[PDB]
């Protein structure tokens, strides 16, 4: 087939793009969790990346990238400090325990504080 090299093409894809910003949102065009990541990112005053897949020119693979990376296939799939930290309720959990915060300003995503919590 080529999906082995295209996945790996894929993983290698998605790893620069969850680098390329110091927050990344792996999401799709519609979904209410896609949105309601963006704008709890938004509320905090995080700067951050998204990659809408649905639109993504090798979505479908990228999508099965993540998947296979994270075990976590599903969307929004989010990223700070170009680490992995999990979905739509894993940073609403860590936003409500003001935990979102701290890892924000470690990755200085929020402008707040450009020095680190």
């Amino acid at each position: 087939m080529a999906s082995k090299q295209e996945l790996d093409a894929a993983l290698k894809k998605a790893k620069e793009l969850a680098s390329s910003a110091p927050v990344v949102v792996f999401s799709k065009t519609y979904c209410g969790y896609c949105n309601r990541v963006k704008q709890l990112l938004t509320q905090v005053g995080a700067s951050y990346k998204v990659v809408e897949l649905d639109e993504l020119s090798d979505g479908s693979q990228l999508q099965s990238a993540l998947a296979h990376w994270t075990g976590r296939g599903t969307v929004p799939n989010v990223f700070i400090g170009g680490k992995q930290i999990g979905g739509c309720d894993t940073v609403v959990e860590k936003h409500q325990r003001n935990e979102l915060l701290p890892l924000l300003q470690d990755a200085a995503a929020t402008a707040k504080n450009p020095a680190q919590l």
